[PDB]
DNA sequence: ACTACGTAGT
DNA sequence: ACTACGTAGTT
């Protein structure tokens, strides 16, 4: 469980499977887009996320990133600040680095990012949620 | 769609996920445990299958393999399992008495080596649905798994 | 646009 | 036993 930059994983590099993902160390979850471990005092944290389409991101180009958080049937209901989303959360006071995957050959490495800020939204359906917000940490390659 | 050995991959060769089988061409299907193709004459026979617990296998240290068919909501109302498919590839590869691949789960795979199917049933489980199951024994000569 | 022994953590 | 940004081959 490694946080930043994973030894031999270039940004840029490509991937085909979730699962290679998980064999260099990059992302571990086989379906989940969060990634996360407890810190030196027990609290959660995030280490990694992959945005595939799965929700509605905001990834144009540049160096922010909205990151939509994971659940809620997304019989909808509301998201809710546990596991990844809570992990997420608390990366913005951790202040740590968290390795973005996005997909697209199907995924590239995108880089490291910090988690800004976060914000609850109200769907059409009426049910909580998530968003988090991503920069790009400066200084690091560009990916085409 | 190779059917028996396939270049490279020796017995007792192992892999940590299901798309490297695919990668081989060990075993195609994603998900499903029972990989097949048309003959000659257009009948269905099997290449492939896969046992990883996902039904009630008899899996001992022996030559024989009971395999059970799939379907019928079983790994979700119950009902019987169907002779198409992988279970009719099965069926028909008795007769054609053509090499099976085996692959069983546990790295969380090895390969087995060749089997051929033998015979088939059909039993009739606790929910009052059909179910099958398939007799395969693995062909002599080939080398050992450890177990 | 379906069936399907997927798959890694609560 | 559930959660969750997963995939091939349509046989
Ligand atoms: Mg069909």
């Amino acid at each position: 469980q490694i946080i930043g930059t994973v030894p031999g994983v270039e940004v840029g590099d490509e991937f085909q499977y979730r699962m290679e993902l998980n064999l260099l160390g990059i992302h571990r979850p086989s379906q989940s887009g969060i990634d996360y471990m407890k810190d030196d005092g027990g609290e959660l944290v995030a280490t990694s996320i992959v945005s595939s389409g799965g929700y509605n991101d905001v990834l144009d180009n540049s160096d922010v990133l909205i990151y939509t958080g994971q659940g809620g049937n997304v019989p909808p209901k509301d998201q809710q600040l546990v596991t990844g989303n809570l992990a997420l959360k608390n990366s913005i006071n951790k202040k740590n680095p968290v390795r973005v995957i996005r997909g697209i050959k199907n995924y590239v490495y995108d880089g490291l990012y910090l988690v800004e800020e976060y914000w609850e939204e109200t769907g059409s359906h009426g049910k909580l949620v998530f968003k988090f917000k991503l920069r790009r940490i400066p200084g690091q390659p560009e990916l085409p």
